[PDB]
């Protein structure tokens, strides 16, 4: 059966699953899957633009535009201009949202090394090395 | 960065990515994503139910039913009574749908390939093996 083993569908299923047992904390802990994936992926970051929050998260750049607009409402990031391009917006977490989303940071390593633990260190590391180098040869 | 090493962030990325590549193929050929998710799973399987089709593709349910009314208007699915349980809707490829959709498995297996050479064979087989392992981890 083709879709056994074709990769882009073990991908997506793997990713689905994990992802979705993560999300049911995420929401306990009264955060949406979007606002947790921004700023995750904005805790302890320089300033990055719009465009690579965009692909680190997997949301869509309009989409990604619109949650910043409420986010920075909220206090929890910051909009800054590029120190060269008008073209470019950068993206910062602050204070506040580090503050907010900490705790849930560490709720996501303990579930992570839940996750990776029956595979051992060996296999968790070599499958991260490689999703890693996929997603460094097909970025944009 | 938390977000560099985090695996449900990398699953995702490097899913996103690659599939993308393919959606582009898949568009070209005239499937939608879900057509395609649809008939590539069905593909040389026997009937399965609404649930393990949802699961497989990565699409919610209700969506999975709504997308099977026109398919199956189309001629390209048949949706059957499961042989025993009144609660359960078996589905399956058509010929008419396997006929569509061949050479566009063949293309896709033309580019899983290509995404995976660089890798070799030993770690290509790794990845789709805890991938595999995984998605039998964590499916409900
Ligand atoms: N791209 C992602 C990032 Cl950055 C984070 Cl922190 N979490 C998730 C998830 O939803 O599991 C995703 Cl996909
Ligand atoms: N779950 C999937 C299946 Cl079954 C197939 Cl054939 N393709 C894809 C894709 O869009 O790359 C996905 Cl996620």
């Amino acid at each position: 059966r083709f879709v056994d083993d074709y990769l882009p569908a073990l991908l997506a299923q793997a990713s689905q699953l994990i992802s979705s047992e993560f999300h049911e904390v995420a929401r306990q802990h009264g955060f949406s899957v979007s606002e947790w994936r921004v700023m995750a992926s904005l805790a302890g970051s320089e300033p990055i633009s719009i465009g690579q929050l965009a692909q680190v998260t997997v949301t869509k750049q309009p989409t990604v535009t619109r949650l910043l607009d409420r986010m920075e409402a909220r206090g929890q990031v910051e909009r800054l201009p590029h120190e060269s391009d008008r073209r470019i917006t950068l993206v910062r977490i602050t204070r506040k949202g580090l503050k907010a989303v900490e705790h849930l940071m560490e709720l996501a390593r303990e579930h992570e090394r839940r996750v990776l633990e029956p595979f051992g260190l060996r296999r968790a590391e070599e499958l991260k090395q490689t999703l890693r180098q996929m997603i460094d040869l097909h970025v944009h």
